[PDB]
C-alpha cells in the first residue's frame, strides 16, 4: 500500500501574500513547534510504508504535517493566515481520527496543539 505524493508546496499561478500574521506563523508559531521534544514524529508526512501501516491513507485522506507547513510557509504559498491554521488543525484532527486516545502519538499532538493554541491566542491583528 503505497504513499501518495505529498501535499503541494509550490504553485506559481495560486494567489498568495505575506502578511504579518502569517509571518508570526513561521517566525512563532511553527519555529515553537518544531523545536519540540515531541515535534519529529509531525516534520514530514508520514511514510506508511516503512511504519508498516498500509490503511493511513486509506483513512487519513486529507493529510498534512509541519515539513509541508514550513515548506508552504518558507515558500509564501499562502494566501491568508487562516490557511495555515487550517493545516495544523487537520495535522492535529487526523492524528485523533487514526488513533487512541492516551496513544503515544496522540499525547504527543495535545502537547504541541496546546502550544499551538496558545501561540495563535496571540496572533496580531493584521496591519
Ligand atoms: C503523525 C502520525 C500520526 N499517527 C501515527 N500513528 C501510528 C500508529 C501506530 C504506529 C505503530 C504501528 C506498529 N506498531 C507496532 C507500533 C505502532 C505508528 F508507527 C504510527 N503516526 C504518526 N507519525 C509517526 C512518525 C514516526 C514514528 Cl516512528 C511514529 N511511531 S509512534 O509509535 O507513533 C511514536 C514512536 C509514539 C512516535 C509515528
Amino acid at each position: 500500500s503505497m504513499n501518495p505524493p505529498p501535499p503541494e508546496t509550490s504553485n506559481p499561478n495560486k494567489p498568495k501574500r505575506q502578511t504579518n500574521q502569517l509571518q508570526y506563523l513561521l517566525r512563532v508559531v511553527l519555529k515553537t513547534l518544531w523545536k519540540h521534544q515531541f515535534a519529529w514524529p509531525f516534520q514530514q508526512p508520514v511514510d506508511a510504508v516503512k511504519l508498516n501501516l498500509p490503511d493511513y491513507y486509506k483513512i487519513i485522506k486529507t493529510p498534512m504535517d509541519m515539513g509541508t507547513i514550513k515548506k508552504r510557509l518558507e515558500n509564501n504559498y499562502y494566501w491568508n493566515a487562516q490557511e495555515c491554521i487550517q493545516d495544523f488543525n487537520t495535522m492535529f484532527t487526523n492524528c485523533y481520527i487514526y488513533n487512541k486516545p492516551g496513544d503515544d502519538i496522540v499525547l504527543m499532538a495535545e502537547a504541541l496543539e496546546k502550544l499551538f493554541l496558545q501561540k495563535i491566542n496571540e496572533l496580531p491583528t493584521e496591519e
